[PDB]
DNA sequence: CGCCGTGTCCCTCTCCCTATAGGTTAGACTTTAAGTCAATAC
């Protein structure tokens, strides 16, 4: 209910889907390099469970 | 007020019927490759 009432009032500004095609879109829009460097930074500085 | 260890638990691995339209095959007709005989010459 919440989802349909956001999309029919705020139809622009974003794209939202459901299912495996959405996961495929996520993998499409995913920079492996910057995320990997962020993980390197986290291991370099962070500690604990993180 | 803001994050970190210990504990418990969940999970995984191992030893009905009707009506229309169209495709398929089986069955027979005429043609052809095939088996056959008779006389002959060297």
């Amino acid at each position: 209910n919440l989802y349909r009432e956001l999309v029919d009032r705020y139809g622009e500004y974003f794209t939202g889907a459901m299912g495996a095609e959405s996961i495929q879109k996520l993998i499409e829009n995913f920079d492996i390099d910057a995320e990997a460097e962020s993980l390197r930074d986290v291991i370099r500085n962070g500690k604990g469970q993180k």
